[PDB]
């Protein structure tokens, strides 16, 4: 497994736990209603240790870029400014966000040709499945 195997455009086809995860994050209702109903594409690109992840939908588009293994300031969809690190480890992209004494982990992996995105904060979990599209 390589980080390059995660590259491309992926379309959300299933989500579980996402509203609960946003509630744990303390996201307000206007942002939570957008996320319950947006069906974004995720575009992952990686040039060596450079990674970009863009999330696109008519409702909301976000994008960050980083160097694998380096701490950086990520502005999240809900407007947090986190210290984030992304690494490709044990066949998954692992993203750890820290802010205000809090932490959340986001993983992205290839399973059965699908992109499986999992999030957690304080044992509140979500799983989002995306299918590879042109
Ligand atoms: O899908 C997301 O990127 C994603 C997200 N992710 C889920 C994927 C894993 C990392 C956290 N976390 C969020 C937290 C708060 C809010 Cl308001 C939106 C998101 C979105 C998001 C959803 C729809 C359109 C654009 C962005
Ligand atoms: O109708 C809503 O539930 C509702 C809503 N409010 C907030 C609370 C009470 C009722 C309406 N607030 C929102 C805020 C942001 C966005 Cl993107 C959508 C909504 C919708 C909504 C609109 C269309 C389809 C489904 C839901």
């Amino acid at each position: 497994a390589t980080v390059q195997q995660l590259e491309g455009r992926w379309r959300l086809v299933d989500s579980k736990g996402f509203d609960e995860y946003m509630k744990e994050l303390g996201v307000g209702i206007a942002l939570r209603k957008m996320g319950a109903m947006a069906k974004p594409d995720c575009i992952i690109t990686c040039d060596g240790k450079n990674l970009t992840i863009k999330t696109e939908s008519t409702l909301k588009t976000t994008q960050f870029s980083c160097t694998l293994g380096e701490k950086f300031e990520e502005t999240t969809a809900d407007g947090r400014k986190t210290q984030t690190v992304c690494n490709f480890t044990d066949g998954a992209l692992v993203q750890h966000q820290e802010w205000d004494g809090k932490e959340s982990t986001i993983t992205r992996k290839l399973k059965d040709g699908k992109l499986v995105v999992e999030c957690v904060m304080n044992n509140v979990t979500c799983t989002r499945i995306y299918e590879k599209v042109e």
